[PDB]
């Protein structure tokens, strides 16, 4: 651990972070739909659709064991509702007890399969019957068809959406949220979902974790305090870790990543985790995050309109998917692989320090580069990252790196783009895009457009000098530092902040926790 | 009081300061007119109206102690002239004593009462007349009907423009400059004017004093500077005061104010000046001003066309303006009042060290604020300077300060912007606006754009997410760090830069000094 | 009525106008709190505050006709949720003969007093659940105090927040039914009870006005709008008279003609009067800006943030004028005659177009050197302006989406007015304080006035260098006024809801108000 240079002694010197979240105090049981529902304290949430009829009835199929519940799901007092999607009502009545029992549901449309997006809808509509409401218990019965992958992310996202983070409240925090104690699941064939409930438990952290890191602003989350976290993070789950500091990278000669850095009153840090399976290890994988936590773009400085320099604290969302993964991984403890984590961590900044656009530096595999926008600053960084990462001799490279803000234009704020030079490997992104449910696209390679990185001076130029398909370009350069093995490259700058609900998803860490157990 | 820090050892230590000024050196006296004008050397100027017919004739009503010069002065010799507003003319004649004199007259309009702007049109032509002409005396006929508070305006309005700004000019001085030694004013009742005299030039000397420090570059006025300045100005009134540095500003938590000046190569410094009367004191108010000694806009710097960072060493206006009320208040000596005058001063600059755009920083109240615009930067030192101001435990918070563009495309140029939370506090504001006749029109503090600087991790947010009225919204920010005081705000972006003229107003000097003394003197006198 | 020019057959040749909607078929009922609240029928909602403790717990104490509703509304059932402004909770429960019912509440915060700001947050929180709701009833409880003005305001709020503008849809919602009944629990009931019809008839003046301006261009263009105001007075039984381009050209309102030269729809001139039965005591003209489309002109809106694709809300000014006339021939105030004026026209790029730099000649003899042909709107005023002069009335009142400073001045919630006469300004701010539809007075500052002079013509249409448009350019309305008290509300800011992306209808109920209490009645 290094200590965080400060300015003035009220400039923070680590990120706070939550550990043990009200989420994980929730005790979650799950029962069958056959045998009926109890139907007690809190609120009972019944997800019901209606296949092939648009704006449907809604009606109750399962078992309720009260007489008087079950007298008020009676079909015709549940046909005046619809289930469209989203849509939710809540019912009150005293239970065959006598006591008062509050009753819902929330309409999941008339699609039998529900996408993830689809989903996640409902799951909002269930979080909005949480919020303003105190209440010690929640039961959800399905009566819509999912797989367990689904269903696991159904639980996940409930946990990620309902948390709410107040790290950064002091006099305005929110005096009435309270979570539930309880959570109850019916659903048929209960015995085979069970589990997928502590999976969803351990993935909601590490991409929740992702989150606070985000969100953290760059005077908390800063390389120093950033790496540090790190550090703390391999100490709780027994990974092995190094930091390595300028010095040493000055002796790997990480020249690339050390100019972005040079104008950051941080100095750069470079992460390395490592997690070694008990067993013989049989597949060896290198995770590598783009971290910059920072970026004012350089002297290329991000003062044209839509720019958004204000946000540029998410620019270390792939380090953060990589560290999420980290915990992930470390939780789990897959067998028989051997996973490295890593991230190239800096501050682009502006300064008599930093470098300049035009300046020709030196990455850490000899290949000279003409830099021709300071703020292209994300794949100077991982070249250097990429090149450490095939000297560990792994089977596979996997990079995560809001890189290039085009992939608004191509696929927006819902797709990530993978990009890579092995067809094998992307297939196996893509498949685990399925079994997270965070949805990714193959892009191309296009090989043609290599000649306008064609540099006067230098080997490469840094940017294309005629394409404007920078997500393209950028995978191009990057791919002229993985030599011989095989290697992806995932591009989040789309997909990496919730714009409507102005907070990070975590994106990545489920994908990414998923490849590695998927192998 | 602290050395300023330099690159290289030609950047100035300190703001050169002109306080014995030529105007210090005219010898004034104020004659009854009933008495006649007499007509001896000099420069001879009439102030004639001709009400209700536009553009009507000169016609002099003054009796004149000489009979060349009354028959130069007839009627019939005057008639090929008129009153136009701004319009003068020249005369040159031989009085009775057989040595010439030069007589002239202004026009003052066909409307028998005139405004702030019209009597400074008035003065900028009788100014015209001083220029490029080696005068040893000017002489003023007053044939039209002006108020105490206007014939104060009038004096302190000609001071003001007849000076001439040369501190920073060196192989170009002017070199056929030289001011009048004497001026003579007839105007009826003299008497009761007698006493406004050195009131105006202890007004002229605050507003100019203010135009110096905002007028002075950033090299020369930074933080450093500027509050040694505060301390010197202080010495010589016999003010208590005190400077805050940054160690006294961590303990004091002011995270926002520190904030805005980690970039800077120059340290904060918080100027706390303090006036007390002798004996009973009976109202305590503070007034804050705005202390940006340079705004680059931080990481959100000012690139875009018509940002103007080339004149943002004004953003130090507010300041300014209350140092120069301290000059008129330790002057003046008002009784029952004790007055703190107070500027967190700093500079906002693009370096390793800045506070950057998404940055959540805790203010000195315990309140944390996402930064949206590090341009937004004064609202962040004022919140501090605020809260500060509310632990004096006064009775008013006046603050004013160059805040928002916006004012710009609401007020304008001629006309400060005034909000606040309290109905008589903003009232007694409007009535120092007329009596100083420095215009200020009440803006409102609309409570519906409050919910737009809700902020998801923080406790506020610096801007609003959707709002464009940056004024009102700055000023519902700032109320955030008043919790049970009277205080009013008073945005003087659009009026602090005579843009026609290249140079400062000094806007707000007299009007603070109107609102000080207004306030020690009883309401029945 | 005219024949609307069309390019294709497919183009519409009228706006679609619904008078008779569901709010209509609403029956009201009004009943004092003190004698407690019958909730067997339909939804009940509960609005709630709690000063003293913020966001505090909600707690509902009238005593209610029904059993089980009663133990729904126990306190250890309503503290699980607050009060916080805007929040709500509803829940659907059968009463105690087995009838379903839905009773929940609305939060209204801490703070006993209520702005109409935080009324419409409330309101808006029970238009949701009745977007959801098919019971045939709903009654309002207020268990919060509020004055007659501003409970009108909840009635005319809700009403037009409710409705739901389908003229442009094709096809027709299941998962709502608009109430049949609507009953108000409230203090001191039998003086709220004459608000309830006047509040119906404000509400469909906003509303009236807000067809007008949702409807686009293509529908709404200065013949099918100046078709529909020539079939609202005669509905209303108004004096009504259309002027086209030969009787303006009589007129000399080069001003106002020029704008119009570069479209394909002839320039109309809108003049209603409603005079009252008895003596005519007042004389008022009420002035709308009435520009179907504004392109700009070749001065053409293609800067970023100019938005070009909402600009056929550039006749909300006439607009506004329109539904007032509905409210004042609906309500016949007495004594008065009022004229509601308006230069309707479009504002687009042609070979025929005027140009930046003509030299233009007004009704009153002005030459105008234009500097902007997307400064249109003050062209058309200045003659409207000098129509209206002539028509020799006590009060001029125009009301305009003139500026867009005004965002960067008073926002999108406060109007500004500005005037030649205290007397009728400080008329204006009473009308916006009861009829809550806030506006702010802003100076008319003299200084400025020499910016306007132009080396060639008479006047210039823009100031060159001074950034204060909306002072400037009620410095260029004022001298189309020459001896009769004038304002003018500028209402660019406040006139389109951009978060629900609607009109507002601003400025229907602030005129009739004026118009309404103007008179002094004793
Ligand atoms: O790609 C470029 C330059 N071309 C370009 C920029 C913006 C739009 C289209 C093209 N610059 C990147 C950078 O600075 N990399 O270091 C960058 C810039 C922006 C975002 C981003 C993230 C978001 F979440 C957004 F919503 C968003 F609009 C943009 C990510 C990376
Ligand atoms: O208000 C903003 C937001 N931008 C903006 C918007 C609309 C118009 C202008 C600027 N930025 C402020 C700032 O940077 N505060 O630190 C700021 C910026 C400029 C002036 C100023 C002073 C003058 F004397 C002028 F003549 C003038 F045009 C502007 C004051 C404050
Ligand atoms: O005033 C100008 C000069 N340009 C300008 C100056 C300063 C700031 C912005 C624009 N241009 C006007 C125009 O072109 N009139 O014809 C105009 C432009 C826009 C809106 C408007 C209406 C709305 F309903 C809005 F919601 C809104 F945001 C803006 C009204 C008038
Ligand atoms: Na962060
Ligand atoms: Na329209
Ligand atoms: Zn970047
Ligand atoms: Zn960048
Ligand atoms: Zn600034
Ligand atoms: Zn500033
Ligand atoms: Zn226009
Ligand atoms: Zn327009």
């Amino acid at each position: 651990a290094s200590e965080v240079p400060q300015v003035v002694s009220l400039d923070p010197t680590s990120i706070p972070i939550e550990y043990n979240t009200p989420i994980h105090d929730i005790k979650v049981q799950v029962y069958d739909i056959k045998g009926g529902c109890n139907v007690e304290e809190g609120l009972t949430i019944f997800l019901v659709n209606n296949p092939g009829k648009e704006n449907g009835p809604v009606k109750i199929s399962s078992k309720v064991n009260d007489k008087q519940v079950s007298e008020f799901l009676k079909d015709e007092n549940m046909e005046k509702f619809n289930v469209k999607l989203g849509t939710s009502k809540h019912f009150y009545m005293f239970n065959d007890n006598k006591n008062s029992v509050a009753v819902g549901y929330v309409g999941c449309g008339s699609v039998a399969d529900l996408s993830e997006a689809d989903m996640k809808r409902v799951v909002l509509s269930l979080v909005t019957m949480l919020h303003d409401n105190k209440l010690s218990k929640l039961t959800v019965v399905f009566e819509i068809n999912v797989d367990k992958n689904l269903f696991r992310f159904f639980l996940e996202t409930l946990f990620y959406e309902y948390m709410t983070d107040e790290r950064f409240k002091s006099t305005d925090k929110n005096v009435n949220m309270e979570y539930i104690k309880h959570l109850g699941v019916y659903i048929n064939n209960a015995d085979t979902y069970k589990e997928e409930v502590e999976k969803a438990r351990v993935y909601y952290f590490g991409t929740y974790y992702a989150s606070q890191l985000i969100a953290a602003p760059s005077n908390y989350c800063n390389p120093v305090s950033l790496s540090n976290a790190a550090v703390e993070l391999a100490q709780k789950l027994n990974l092995e870790y190094k930091i390595l500091g300028v010095k040493e990278l000055e002796e790997l000669k990480m020249g690339a990543y050390l100019s972005v850095g040079k104008g950051s009153m941080y100095p750069n840090k470079f992460i390395h985790l490592t997690y070694k399976s008990k067993g013989d290890v049989k597949k060896k994988i290198a995770l590598v995050g783009k971290g910059i936590t920072f970026d004012s773009g350089g002297y290329n400085l991000k003062a044209a309109p839509g720019s958004m320099i204000d946000l540029m604290k998410f620019d270390m969302s792939g380090c953060a998917a990589v560290l999420g993964c980290a915990y992930c991984v470390g939780t789990l403890k897959p067998e028989n692989v051997e996973i490295h984590f890593l991230s190239a961590v800096c501050e682009n900044m502006v300064s008599k320090n930093s470098y300049r656009p035009g300046d020709i530096i030196t990455a850490s595999n000899g290949k000279t580069i003409e830099v021709g926008n300071t703020d292209a600053e994300g794949r100077l960084t991982l070249a250097d990252a990429l090149v450490y990462a095939e000297k560990l001799g792994v089977d596979y490279i996997v990079d995560i790196a809001t890189l290039t803000g085009a992939m608004l234009y191509s696929l927006g704020t819902s797709y990530a783009g993978v990009f890579g030079n092995n067809e094998e490997l992307i297939n196996k992104i893509l498949q685990s895009s399925k079994t997270s449910n965070e949805p990714v696209w193959w892009l191309p390679i296009i090989n043609e457009y290599r000649a306008t990185l064609n540099s006067k001076y230098a080997d490469i130029n840094q940017i294309s000098s005629s394409v404007k398909a920078s997500s393209i370009v950028a995978s191009l350069f990057l791919k002229e530092f993985v030599q011989n093995t095989a290697w992806a490259h995932i591009d989040i700058a789309g997909v990496s902040w919730n714009f409507k609900a102005r907070k990070p998803k975590g994106f990545g860490v489920r994908l990414l926790t998923e490849f590695v157990l998927n192998d």
